[PDB]
């Protein structure tokens, strides 16, 4: 990648959103963006589930039917998936790799959908568990491969009424990751580097752990919950990272309601994954399932200058927000955002913190303002004592430099938070001359 690599905590782009334009144009559409995203500093792209789903052309991939059909067989009323054909996906991955950008596969293995009606001896009724007709002829299945069966009735969880996969069966283990004919093998064979595990609360952490033991690669599990202990327990057991839903909700509490203290408190008392283990936290401002944060500018300013590994939501970058502001924060994240964090000021609508720097990144000062007016504060930042600091976003309307006296005191300023009028509510500072 241009700046930091995925394995180095680089920024990730969720290259989709709920119900992207159909017609099989998504893979090509994303492929055309690779050169721009490379220049923007994106280190990896997370793609939606690539397999043929029950709802065919309308499927978002979360109702997988034939895992081994990436848009190559006429099935469920279509050859290509909603996103495109197999080759288009392969070409996308090849283009990403040509630019050193990694690709993350969205693995949906808790459930399956689109099976034929079949008598189920354990349910005592008919179930849509007959998957013997999948066009790929790979990973066929019947009621024995789902809950309930002769092993047990249920596992950690189900999703709606979709046939719930029993990973304890060797047949299913073989087809999903335990062989060179597995779904993991197939995804890896076409270029996928990492994994994003869907609804991990629906099955055991051991599944992800064994998958990773066999294939390695960067990984994150989607464990939708606010209980940090539960998320970190799953993370340490599975060996994968977890999306920081706890931080997501706390950022919303603070940034969308002039309640910064709510976020400070959460960060101080372990109510976020990132404040407990920044090496396990995958941070985000929004995703395809939930998007409650309205004031996204200070939110992105925060996850891109604070600790953890940030993800940028496709729609914010390509449709709703000022792309240049995001490109700027990615540059800042990879060049300045390093080291431990020290909060130096806060009130209901303002948050100022310092990143103390690491071996490659000098550190920075983030000044978030949720108020509708220009603000300025005298702050004690000994980290930058006796230095020339520069504002790196340009949100002050121009090129601005300041001298932090030998003591550590400096008068910092932040623009109004009125994005509707081009005032984004944040300024970011660091040593002059970095980039
Ligand atoms: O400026 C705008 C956008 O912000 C968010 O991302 C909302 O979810 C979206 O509905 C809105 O259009
Ligand atoms: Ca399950
Ligand atoms: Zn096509
Ligand atoms: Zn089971
Ligand atoms: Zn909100
Ligand atoms: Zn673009
Ligand atoms: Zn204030």
């Amino acid at each position: 990648a241009k700046y930091l690599e995925l394995e180095e905590g680089g920024v990730i782009m969720q290259a989709f959103y709920w119900d992207v334009p159909g017609g099989g144009i998504w893979w090509d559409h994303i492929r055309s963006k690779i050169p721009e995203w490379y220049e923007a500093g994106i280190s990896a792209i997370w793609l939606p589930p690539p397999s043929k789903g029950m709802s065919g052309g309308y499927s978002m991939g979360y109702d997988p039917y034939d895992y081994f059909d990436l848009g190559e067989y006429y099935q469920k009323g279509t050859v290509e998936t909603r996103f495109g054909s197999k080759e288009e996906l392969v070409r996308l991955i090849q283009t990403a790799h040509a630019y050193g950008i990694k690709v993350i596969a969205d693995v949906v293995i808790n459930h399956r959908a689109g099976g034929d009606l079949e008598w189920n001896p354990f349910v005592g009724d008919y179930t849509w568990t007959d998957f013997s007709k999948v066009a790929s002829g790979k990973y066929t299945a019947n009621y024995l491969d789902f809950h309930p069966n002769e092993l047990h009735c249920c596992d950690e969880g189900t999703f709606g009424g979709f046939p719930d996969i029993c990973h304890h069966k060797e047949w299913d283990q073989y087809w999903l990751w335990k062989s060179n004919e597995s779904y993991a093998a197939y995804l890896r064979s076409i270029g996928f580097d990492g994994w994003r595990f869907d609804y991990v609360k629906g099955y055991g952490a051991w599944v992800v752990r064994d998958w990773l033991n066999w294939w390695g690669g960067w990984a994150v599990g989607e464990y939708w919950d606010t209980n940090v202990d539960a998320l970190l327990s799953w993370a340490y057991e599975s060996g994968a990272k977890v999306f920081d839903f706890p931080l997501y909700y706390k950022m919303d509490e603070a940034f969308d309601n002039n309640n910064i203290p709510a976020l400070v408190y959460a960060l101080q008392n372990g109510q976020t994954v990132v404040s407990r283990d920044p090496f396990k936290a995958v941070t985000f401002v929004a995703n395809h399932d939930t998007d409650i944060i309205w004031n996204k500018y200070p939110a992105y300013a925060f996850i891109l200058t604070y600790e953890g590994q940030p993800v940028i939501f496709y729609r914010d970058f390509e449709e709703w927000l000022n792309k240049d502001k995001l490109i700027n924060l990615i540059w800042i994240h990879d060049h300045l955002a390093g080291g431990s964090t020290t909060i130096v000021y806060y009130d209901n609508d303002e948050l100022i913190f310092v990143r103390n720097g690491d071996s490659r990144r000098p550190g920075l000062i983030t000044y978030i303002n949720l108020s509708p007016n220009w603000v300025g504060r005298w702050v004690y930042v000994p980290k930058f004592a006796g230095a020339c600091i520069h504002e790196y976003t340009g949100n002050l309307g121009g090129w601005v430099d300041k001298r932090v006296d030998s003591s550590g005191w400096v008068y910092l300023e932040a623009p109004p938070h009125d994005p509707a009028n081009g005032y984004y509510g944040y300024s970011v500072w660091s040593y002059c001359g970095v980039g």
